[PDB]
């Protein structure tokens, strides 16, 4: 492995990264914002349990969504088409990564939190709410990186609160030039919606290109997406 340095906000090459554990690369650092946007740049991630050092990570293969394959059941097209639920971006980034620290009773510690909190601040870092009326029921949050999203986490306190985040972001994202989503590790949940596995050789190649891509200027302000 090797240990960064507050000194730089440099990375190691990904593809010296372990095999098992799938993609330690470094340990330690810091969270600011400039080694953050670095990280992703370079399609490395942050994830460590608390009380150990900031881990960073860069798996081979790489769990990725390509938006147009999202798999969306019969019986959440009926949910969906007379939806309960209501959707928009940016409203409440706060709540959102709070919520998917909050369930399992995870890894994101006040320090994950304020570090995520500063890059959405600066624009660099996304959420997708979920509704039921005045309740934040669900959401998802991540980075954005060109017409390249970085899923970090999402969470759903009411059925198909999660999948209705993800099919309304996909459809939008899609919609205004959206090309990959990174969704970093499979998980069941993932898999089910279509998520798939694809080479780190083919996912950095995909960065680098997608990295350059633009959305519309507007894109990402807060705006309601999704209301029936």
């Amino acid at each position: 492995l090797v240990q960064l340095s507050r000194h730089s906000i440099a990375f190691p090459s990904p593809e010296g990264a372990l095999r098992e554990p799938n993609g330690l690369l470094a340990l330690g650092g810091d969270l600011s914002p400039a080694r953050l946007l670095m990280a992703y740049q370079r399609g490395i991630f942050p994830w460590f349990s608390p009380g150990d050092p900031i881990l960073w990570w860069s798996p081979d293969p790489r769990a990725v969504l390509w938006p147009e394959s999202l798999h969306i059941s019969r019986s959440m097209k009926r949910f969906h088409k007379r939806s309960p639920y209501r959707v928009t971006m940016n409203y409440a980034f706060g709540q959102v990564i709070e919520g998917c620290a909050s369930d399992r009773e995870t890894w994101i510690t006040r320090g994950v939190v304020e570090a995520y909190h500063r890059l959405h601040e600066l624009g660099h870092a996304h959420s997708i709410e979920v509704w039921r009326e005045d309740e934040l029921v669900g959401g998802m949050y991540g980075v954005a990186q060109g017409t390249l999203f970085c899923g970090e986490s999402m969470f759903s306190r009411m059925e198909n609160a999660s999948k209705t985040a993800l099919l309304v972001f996909c459809e939008e994202f899609i919609g205004h030039g959206g090309k990959l989503i990174d969704c970093q590790v499979l998980n069941d949940h993932t898999a089910s919606l279509g998520a798939c596995e694809i080479p780190r050789r083919d996912y950095l190649n995909y960065l680098n290109q997608m990295r350059l891509g633009r959305l519309p200027n507007n894109f990402w302000v807060p705006r309601c997406l999704f209301s029936p």
